[PDB]
């Protein structure tokens, strides 16, 4: 049968992704609009900085910027903690440690309002080098292919994942940013905690032409793996 977490996802489903967030100081806000179609994985979305310049590079905002529209195969759908958690939504934290720079902690609480998925994120961002490649803006605007790793984490109802985003660096270089996060439901209803697997994503940044504000247009393509 299919579950009522999963009817919610059959079609193109219209998202509104609202970021406040604070690094070293500099305070920033992000609205983001876009669709999901997680029969396909697919991603289409839209950012504009709401209170001017975007004091970190777009790329850092990536992973930050709904994993309930990933495509899991048939054959793994009794894995798919996202879906299973809506519509009551839940919430994802997430610590990222860009090596020899800060870090950034998000709070973000994904569920639906109406026909429309939400993902409302508070981003906290210290001990940054101000001349590093996050506040200084090094980092190139392009986007690498990773695996995404889930583990059940049974005692908290939720999952644990893990997973390493490699920037590119105008020079040539690398910036590592680790990422470690945890997702437990809203509700307090049955989910679906999964037997180890990945996630494999592809993303794209562009820009749209006719866009005068700083904003970052993002597709994203994201398939569960890892389980046959």
């Amino acid at each position: 049968m299919v579950s009522k977490g999963e009817e919610l996802f059959t079609g193109v489903v219209p998202i509104l992704v609202e970021l406040d967030g604070d690094v070293n100081g500099h305070k920033f806000s992000v609205s983001g609009e876009g669709e999901g179609d997680a029969t396909y994985g697919k991603l289409t979305l839209k950012f504009i900085c709401t209170t001017g310049k975007l004091p970190v590079p777009w790329p850092t905002l990536v992973t930050t910027f709904v994993q309930c529209f990933a495509r899991y195969p048939d054959h793994m759908r009794q894995h798919d903690f996202f879906k299973s958690a809506m519509p009551e939504g839940y919430v994802q934290e997430r610590t990222i440690f860009f090596k020899d720079d800060g870090n950034y902690k998000t709070r973000a609480e994904v569920k639906f309002e109406g026909d429309t998925l939400v993902n409302r994120i508070e981003l906290k961002g210290i001990d940054f080098k101000e001349d590093g490649n996050i506040l200084g803006h090094k980092l190139e605007y392009n986007y690498n292919s990773h695996n995404v790793y889930i583990m059940a984490d049974k005692q908290k109802n939720g999952i644990k994942v893990n997973f390493k985003i490699r920037h590119n660096i105008e020079d040539g270089s690398v910036q590592l940013a680790d990422h470690y996060q945890q997702n437990t439901p809203i509700g307090d209803g049955p989910v679906l905690l999964p037997d180890n697997h990945y996630l494999s994503y592809q993303s794209a940044l562009s820009k749209d032409p006719n866009e005068k504000r700083d904003h970052m247009v993002l597709l994203e393509f994201v398939t569960a793996a890892g389980i046959t």
